[PDB]
C-alpha cells in the first residue's frame, strides 16, 4: 500500500530521517508505471489529498515524497535502514501516522 508507505516516509521525515531525501521531482503519470511494475498499488489523487496535511507538516510534497520513493524502489535501499527497519514499512495508515506524529488532530 503505497499511501501507506507514503505516510511512513512522511513520519520518517518527521522522525528525522533525510538521507533518503532527494532534490528530484516526478509525475504521478511517471510514478504509478513505476510502481505497477513493483506490484506497487498507483497513488490516487484522492490519497494524494489524504497525504495532503502531511505534506503541509512536512514542507515536501508529495511527489517530491513520490519522486524520492521512485528511486528507493529502483535502486534499493542500497543497505541502508529507515527507521531502524530494512524494509519498507506499509503497514502504518496515514492516520495513524498523523495520530502519532501531529499531536492533536482536528476534525
Amino acid at each position: 500500500i503505497t499511501v501507506n508507505v507514503l505516510a511512513w516516509l512522511y513520519a520518517a521525515v518527521i522522525n528525522g530521517d533525510r538521507w533518503f531525501l532527494n532534490r528530484f521531482t516526478t509525475t504521478l503519470n511517471d510514478f504509478n508505471l513505476v510502481a505497477m511494475k513493483y506490484n506497487y498499488e498507483p497513488l490516487t489523487q484522492d490519497h494524494v489529498d489524504i497525504l495532503g496535511p502531511l505534506s503541509a507538516q512536512t514542507g515536501i510534497a508529495v511527489l517530491d515524497m513520490c519522486a524520492s520513493l521512485k528511486e528507493l524502489l529502483q535502486n534499493g535501499m542500497n543497505g541502508r535502514t529507515i527507521l531502524g527497519s530494512a524494509l519498507l514499512e506499509d503497514e502504518f495508515t496515514p492516520f495513524d501516522v498523523v495520530r502519532q506524529c501531529s499531536g492533536v488532530t482536528f476534525q
